[PDB]
């Protein structure tokens, strides 16, 4: 045994299609675990990162699936425990992000978020805890949004993490007793190819700079003075899921690097 | 003027077909507002409560309306313009408690409770903001499960009610530019007929205790050894939507007596 590592561990990562569950995936092979690389939507970008998790030496699989629909969380965790024998950690990087005042939501915007976001990440927390070996642990994705940034029209996403925040402190009572602890990562701030697309929405005026005044900007708002980063999200993740994570249970950690 | 009163002003209140919204619509015309007694199932029990808001001295409507359906809550609120020339406070008390350790919780259960609890409430304030006149009112419900209570085998619920205290601290900032606050009540152990129902459920062997044992022991949860009753959430709501309650905005009020 090597403290902090995986070894001998099987993990199941969702939403291995964006930049922080891909890294999160990449990482959970590096120490050590065989990973099931889930993911919606490119099939050449999940075997890209199962491919990345073989050259340093653990195995892993991509399974897909769409995660609004429950029939399809089920088969994937049944496929993850066929192939690898059994399963010790699952960690949902599934979600999808939302902007607009109050006034114009639809119904039909309501429920592309809630689908996702949060009954997904229920239902995936739920088949984790019926297929998962004792002793195992499930990892929620929160937001810095949930509670500790309040952003203008944002309301439908910040709801949405809100929702999984309360989930994961019940959710570690009743999977107690299999011995799994459960918690979320509530990320800020994290840089990846769509943060660009979204980082006007976080700023008064947001429109009038660039791109990079905008990742700038965000650079400044950690006493740090750098922008976040999906290694930054899986450093604390591979943490939660290790042996010495155990007494952190039932919590929402925000990851901004001190912003809030 | 008189301080504390809302003579003049126009009241819309959900879920007044049970205890708290029945005392919540009381209330506000007791202040003095005319009122639409909103409720979801009896109309006769919805008319008692118009009947006694008459008695009072101020005029009430009672309006039925599916708040699972968005259209109903469109219409609903155009009712309530139509019939009172205007509306200056909303007030959801509208929701269904649920339990079950996560294992077993299925699909159609989530929905039942999100379709109400979280996604009902979120369309009763697009509808409210659309409709209010400046300077007015929403308020929605939410529960001392949502962050300050743990009770095992009660996450779907807990989560549906962590939903809307992130809402209410963005629709804040959304509602800001008809200066319309925006608030929710987090109440806890309140007794009403249906309580007894499921008070077992909030206790360790909660079956082996006597309807009025596990009432005697919520009493005893808060430091006032009382139990709390609808008229305490009422007490809350009148302030809140009052000119004097202005200043807390964006805010969810935990409402125990103390238990927390
Ligand atoms: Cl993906
Ligand atoms: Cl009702």
């Amino acid at each position: 045994y090597i403290p902090g590592r995986l070894d001998g561990k099987v993990a199941l990562v969702t939403g291995s299609g964006r930049g922080i569950g891909a890294a999160v995936a990449v990482h959970l092979g590096r120490l050590g675990a065989k990973v099931v690389v889930n993911y919606a939507n490119s099939t050449k970008d999940a075997e890209k990162v199962v491919s990345e998790i073989k050259a340093l030496g653990s195995d892993a699989i991509a399974i897909k699936a769409d995660i609004r629909q429950v029939p399809e969380i089920v088969k994937l965790f049944d496929q993850a425990v066929a192939h690898f024998g059994h399963l010790d950690i699952a960690v949902s990087n599934s979600g999808v992000v939302s902007f607009g005042h109050l006034k114009d939501v639809t119904e039909e915007e309501f429920d592309r978020v809630f689908s996702l976001n949060t009954r997904g990440q229920f239902f995936v927390a739920r088949e984790a805890y019926r297929h998962l070996t004792e002793g195992g642990r499930i990892v929620l994705t929160s937001s810095n949004t949930s509670k500790d940034f309040s952003v203008p029209k944002h309301s439908l996403f910040s709801g949405s993490k809100g929702a999984v925040d309360s989930f994961v402190r019940i959710f570690s009572k009743d999977c107690g007793d299999k011995k799994i602890t459960v918690n979320a990562v509530a990320p800020g701030g994290t840089v990846t190819d769509m943060f660009h697309e979204v980082s006007h929405h976080y700023i008064p005026n947001g429109t009038s700079y660039t791109a990079e005044q905008r990742q700038q900007m965000a650079a400044h708002a950690s006493p740090l003075h750098r922008n976040g980063w999906p290694q930054d999200v899986a450093n604390v993740v591979g943490f939660l899921v290790s042996k010495e994570g155990e007494w952190v249970n039932g919590k929402v950690l925000t990851l901004d690097g001190g912003a809030a």
